[PDB]
This record gives C-alpha cells, structure tokens and sequence, in this order.
C-alpha cells in the first residue's frame, strides 16, 4: 500500500502551454531552487554516488557547487549542531526524531536552536509522520520548515501515511512551510505532494534502490530524465509553475478518502 | 475494472410499452440519425470491414449511403481541416485532441500554444459542424466549458476504458457524471470503454446524445465475418429496445429519466 | 456468490425479556392468518417435485403454492382463466405473477406485454378474493408498488435477485425491501429470492415483510435430501427463527420492525447517494 | 478480522514526558488498581492466578491475589451470595451468556428470571458487582436497563447452525455504540484483544480497563508461567511506550486522544 495509490489527479484536455515554457523552480528554508525534489543521504560509498548524482543533476544534497545542507539527530546538543554548521556552511541544517525508532532532551535542544541559531533550519519526522499537533508546536517556536516524512512488532504498522499527514497539515500551510518525504517512487508521487501543497519532496528510499540497481551515470540519466516527466504532467494539468499545482483539482479514494471523511 | 459496472440501473416489473414501439434515434452535430450509437496502416482492410457494417446497418461512421464523418487533429492548421471538408464533404468535422498520447510519443507534439488557436478558428470561421474529441483520457469540465466559451457545440468526452503513467486520466462514466451540469449548454457524445449495449444505455441515461465504438467493434471484425458482426449489431439495436422496455423507456431522451445507483470507485469519487 | 442479506447486522441484545417458548411465529397476510411467516413457492417432472414439495407443506403446516393452498397464475393470461382456477380450487389466495426480463432474454417468450396492465385492470376490477402481484426474479421497483396500490392491489411479492452481460439485471432483495418502506403502510410486502436460511428469514421480517417465500432453497433441499429430513430441516428452522428472536428480544413477528441493524458494503452504499 | 484494526491513533511526534511519568492506575467496581488490565479466567486457572498474584493483576475466576468471583445470571442470588460469603472477593461479576445458551441443546431457555435476579443483586448485595456479556457484544438497550436497575459497572465483551456464527457485535463497535452512556456506568472492555495496542484502543473509546482471557490461555499455552510473567511486566512498558507516543500521562487522558476509522468500522458509524 502506498497512500498516493488513493489519489487522482484531474486531466486537463486542452493545453495552455508548452513543454519548454513550464518552470520545475521552488524555494524554501530561505532559498531559491531549480527542481523541486532532492535527496537525502543513506555503506559510505551509497552517500558518495548520491552526493555525485545531486551535483551534476543540480539537486540539494542532504547528508563543490554542490548545493548542500546537513542532518543531525535532534538527541545532540545544540553546540554539535552549530560547529556541523560553521565547518561545512551548509544550506541549512535539519535536525530530525525518531520518536518511535527510539522506543527526553529533544525538545530542550530544538527549543535552544529555534532562538540561538541564525541560519535557517528544518524539523524532520523520520516517517511516523509528523502530526498537526507537532507542526503547531514547531510554528510556535517559530521553526519555519517541517519535513512532515509519513509511511512487540504488532506496532510496526504505527504512524500515518505521507499522503495523509500532508492533506491534516493543509489548514497550516500559510504559517509554516511543508516538505514530503517517505513513499516517493516517481514524478507523479512528487507532482502529487506538490499538488497536495508541499514546496519540495524529499527522496531516499528510491534513490538507494536505484544506485542498487544502476550506475551512477545511469542514475543521472533517469533523474534528468524525470525532470522531463515532471513537466510533461505538468503540462498535462496546465500548470506553467510548482505553484499553480496547488490549484490542480484532485479525487480521494479508498483509506485515504475514509481517513478525510469521518 | 471498467466503471460501468459501477452504475446499477433500477428495472421497471409492470411495463408499458411492447418491444417494437421503442425509438432509437437521437440527434447532434446538427444532424438526425435513426440510432444512437456509432462507429469510430492494414488496417486499411479493418475500416473497409468496418465501413460495410457501418453502410448496411445504417450507422454513422468515423458508398453514397455511407453516413460519414472525417477526423483530424487540433494540431492541424484550420485550414487544413478545411482542407478534408472541401475534399470528402463529411457530415461533420469531428477534431481531436490527444494531448497526453502526443506527450508519451517520442515523435510527439512537444508545443501546443496553437491548439486553442485552432480550436477558435474552427468554432468561428468553419461553416459545417464540427465535434471536439478527446483521445481517451476524458474531457474535464474546464476543458468542456472552454469550447462552449469559444462556441463549440458537440464534443466526445472519450474516457479511460512511464508505465507509472498508463492509469492516467478519468473513466467515461466519472467524465459523464462531472459533465452533467454542462449537458444543456453543448452535446455530449460518450466513447472508450463500452462493451455492449447495456454500456450504450448507461452513456445515455447519463446524458449522452449518443455513443461512439471502437475497441469493440475490432474485436468483433477480429472474430468474425463481416456478415456475422452486422447480424450482432443489427441484434444490437434489438438488445437496446429491449434494454429499454425493462427500463419502461420509450426513446433515447426518456433515458435521462431512468433512476440508477453508484457503487464502489464511480461512487467515491462523486462523493467527496 | 454475493448476497445482499450478508450486507446486514442484526443488533444482539444481552439481557432477555421473553422466554423461548413464548416466541410467537404466526402472522397475517392477504385476508388469512397464519401459524408461520415462511411459505414455499412450487417450480414435466417438474411434476416429481412439486409432489415431495407439497408433502413438505402438508406435513409441516405450511402455506404452499402453486393443505394451506393458494394457485399462481402468469400476468399473460386472461382474467377469465384466473377466475375459473379461484372458482376450481377455491385457493386462499390468487398469485398473479409477472416476469418481464425473463420474457425478454426468451427465444418464445411473448414479446407483446401490453395485455399484461390491462389484465391486472381486470383483476383488480372483477375478483373478489385477495390477489398477489408476484414479481419474478428482478425485483420491484417503488413505480411498479404504486401502481399495484393505485390498481387496488392489497399486496405484493417483491421477488429481488439474490446475452450473457444482462445476467445480473435488477434489484437484490434487500434493496427492494429497503425502497419500499416507505410505502409499506398502503400495502402488504412478501419477500423472495435468494433466502437460504433462518437468518435471511429474520432479516427480510425486520425490513418489514409480512413473510418470506421459498422456492430454490427449497428445491436443493430435496435434491440432496429425503422428503422426511426435508421436513426435518424446515421443522428445525421453526426453532432457529424463535432461537433468533429472543436473541433479538421480539415476542412477535410484527416487533421484528423495530429491531436495529446496520448496513455494509454495497447495501449500505445504495442508502449514501 | 478483529475491529480493533480498523482504528487508526493519531499519535505525537514530540512528546511531553518519560515513561517514567506515566500512570496506568485506573479504578471501577469500587477499586482502584494500578494497572488498566486484567485476567479472566482448571489447571489452566491454576497457572493464571501465578501470573496475576505475581504481576500484582486483578484475576477473576495467595492472600496477595486480587480476586473476584464470576457466576451465572442462570443462578438464583442465593448462589451468589454463597460465592461472595465463601471467597469474599473483591466484587462479583455476574454473566450473560443467552446465544451461547440457546445454541446448547440443553442450555437455558427460559429467561424471565435473569432480570428478576438481576436486580434483586442490585437490591439485596453488599458487594459491589459487574454485569458480564460473554462474546456477543452488550447493546445499548441492554446497558440502559442496567443503568436503571442500579448496576454501576458492566464488561461489554464483544465479538473479535453454522449460519449464526458470525452472531453479535465486534469489541470497538460495542464500545463506539456504549460512548453516550460512559458519564452513566463504568464499561470494562472485553473480546479479542490481542496486545497492549488493543488495550489502549479499548482505554481511548472509553473503557475503564480491558480484561483479557482467550490471549491469556494462549501464553500460557505457547510458554511457560515464568515466560508469561516476563510477557505481561514487558505489557507494561509498552502501555507507557504508547502512552508516550499518543503523549498521555493518565489513563482517564486517554479518551482525549484523536482517532481515526476505517472499514467496516467506519461504515457501521455513517448510516
């Protein structure tokens, strides 16, 4: 099951534009990009291979022109995330939980960057699922960037759906900036969070799927590739910007549908 | 999965009308025709077969009794559409538009600027009808609206019947029901998907003036003489009366009329 | 195979007020009480079954047609015949039958169905005993119950489902049921098709029918059983349908109309348009 | 199929506490316990009242063993007040097995009784008591009585010829259906529950706590009693576990929880 699988997209008949006039550029965390996906980093020689498809593709890297941030677990204090910051002059850092993987100090370390930090910074749930709740609380610390990232071992099913945590998390999405992760295959899974409101999507478990499977220069070939697919459906939904996806029309079935109509 | 099968018509037990009274004619592209349904490189042999049933059954088709009707696509100049009207004097100019077809194509279309363009010079400056049709992925509604903006006065709503992408679009019976709002301001024709005539009756009750075939129609030139498919489809046009009585019906028109249900995937996405 | 019955839960209730052997099976319908609100429906030989059939009726005090007697009689024929079988077999009931789409997908059958409201103008204007207007096999539709009721028909079977593409034509009994509700105050509903058991007996009673008629469970019952556990069976279901209804907490066959339930899947969507 | 798996918890990426702030204490039939679930139970009872004694657990059928006692509504009171005099339990649990007697051949099948007993307990004990369904799901209707015949707690045990085997209704609707009536009576929950999320699940419907039985027999049945012991403890910490994830500090807290439902649980809540 994948939560994009409940989603349509409504076609558009007759085209506004062509193929070459539609702009894929997005901004957030305080920047401007030219593609609205990126990757995020996984042994070491994974993370070398992606680091080399993001900077020939142009695409943020998340761990030499090479557009760049880095991560680091919300469980260390906030002077190890600071010195991360002023060694590698990233893009902007990104502290993420693993509540659930971990099942204290958190919110002590994400209280002490909100206020001392001054490079912008990003909030990341590692695929439970980010809830309304959280992103209310990050807006109030005034956190301006969540990556929302959704889905004994008879828990191992716990969390919400990407799809899902993206549709609850709309009523925000003019006071703080959403960005989709978890359970992305292709350009229409992007075009999709992108239609739902995310500025961006994340991408991991595709990409190391793809370097298992492909060389690194093949790689770079399909994302480029994909790139051209995203505005060849764009096009099919006459949309000229990322922004104007956010008007596409778009249907709700099955779990997904029930999950929205209680 | 055809979506069809999501819609339940609701049987009349205590009929009116006995089956020879029923009428299967209908009307658009400016033009009266006796049924409600229609016909749409070797190839060549197929639509000769196709053309023979269409002639000796007295069916549209897409011989000077052959009712015929000639396509082309928006990508063409108008005037080039003018072109196949002046050569082949058609019934109608039916235009089409494949956007997404055209985009999974190597080959393909990659500017479409100019197909409105076309689109208005056509509603304008042509003189014969014309119909808009779309190419399988279903007509939307914005679409819809936009050629009744520019004067278009009949389109085909045609509806799904990398790979990531073949599920791409809507069903005939979901672009059908969306358009509905729309159905007295321009004539909509249904096609893609339809198997026999139970599906006919559906696109009708749902509003269609009529309802084109293709698919079905190869598989049975694929599987039978031609003298054996006009026998199917002239008993066709016996299982419609037939249809209709049951449904206590007696035209096209009154079908629109006829009570049904929505089930399953048809009924979720009208229920937002 | 779908049955639309399995769309339906009956409500449990805990704590009983009535004790089994007070549970009141009789009920009422078309002028006549009687002791049992099921009744079996008959099908060249043919003939064989319908011997074991009506011996299963005499036997466990059933109503049985075409002994509780009634007759059934095809919508096509003229009044005059349905008025010679009332005066020959002096039925409790005559049973006019109509079967439209079976008409239809029938090499033979008659295509000229004109004479079929005529003749139940007939019936309803010339004959004195209480008559039924059976549907068979497709369910019928509330425009056809009104015209029955605006005809002067006192009750009704509803007969639901329970080339080839015309194969699942028409309503499922419990669809049926549940559409003429709100009609079931101007005349009697009788439910049939796609019964196969106690429960399903139960379920249609709470949707309102006055009682159930049987006809193919009852003909796979003698075709993997003797006549005598036949009978055995059916005697059975007498239990089973007080068993089930002090379950429920229903002393009588009339209280079973107050009883809750919910509906699922394709039932439950037909009520959500 | 178990209904519970048609709930969806909305839980809390950023928590407020450590599972050591969490609270499982919970209280009903006039106790208070510390923890929010128990054990309904020959040789097999003699194995369950180790794992309760020792995992400090109410066991309804070792002078540190939280006891009760369960008896038959078929019983006339005088039986019941022998039960309570011998064993002097914590409370009594009277039960309603009516399916489950019909479908015995020489089961009950007379009824007219069980309300008469019913509320000469509520009349005529001391000791407090609960009213118990076995297996088919406690209606509205039926809690509504109890409610007025004076019965303050009742365990709504719920589903989780062959032709009526699917009879009654499941745990979590029983439970949805009960909610009105929750500020009324105390409801136990009960049937089909099959671990610690089951339990929370039941506690967010509203449930003062969840008794576990055919599980139970299962452990000790797949492990031995000390195995079992180890079982239920680790039970314990994955309640605060969950509870941490949902973010509640307090049993009663959880009812403020957000959930979400699918399937034929949803469906049987929009008619």
């Amino acid at each position: 099951y994948n939560s994009f699988d409940d989603i349509e997209l409504i076609h558009h008949s007759l085209p506004d534009y062509d193929l070459a006039e539609i702009d894929l550029s997005t901004h957030f965390a305080g920047q401007d990009f030219d593609f609205p996906f990126y990757i995020n980093a996984m042994g070491k020689e994974v993370n070398e291979k992606l680091a080399q498809v993001a900077d020939t593709c142009g695409l943020l890297f998340v761990t030499p022109h090479l557009l760049l941030a880095t991560n680091i677990g919300l469980d260390k204090p906030y002077q190890a995330g600071l010195q991360a910051v002023r060694d590698l002059q990233p893009l902007f850092l990104q502290v993420h939980i693993n509540l659930m993987q971990e099942l204290r100090s958190w919110k002590k370390h994400l209280s002490d960057y909100a206020k001392k930090l001054q490079l912008p910074f990003i909030l990341k749930e590692v695929g439970f699922g980010m809830d309304v709740k959280t992103i209310q609380t990050a807006i109030d610390l005034g956190v301006k960037t969540v990556d929302i990232s959704g889905r004994r071992s008879y828990l191992n099913q716990w969390g919400q759906t990407t799809a899902q945590v993206l549709l609850n998390a709309q009523p925000l999405m003019d006071k703080v900036e959403i960005l989709a992760s978890g359970g992305i295959r292709h350009p229409l899974d992007i075009i999709k969070a992108l239609v739902l409101g995310a500025k961006a999507v994340g991408l991991s478990r595709t990409m190391l799927e793809l370097v298992e499977q492909h060389s690194v220069h093949e790689v770079i070939a399909i994302v480029n590739g994909w790139k051209e697919d995203l505005r060849l459906i764009m096009c099919a939904l006459n949309c000229q910007t990322i922004a104007e996806l956010r008007n596409v029309d778009y249907l709700l079935y099955g779990r997904l549908r029930e999950g929205q109509r209680q």
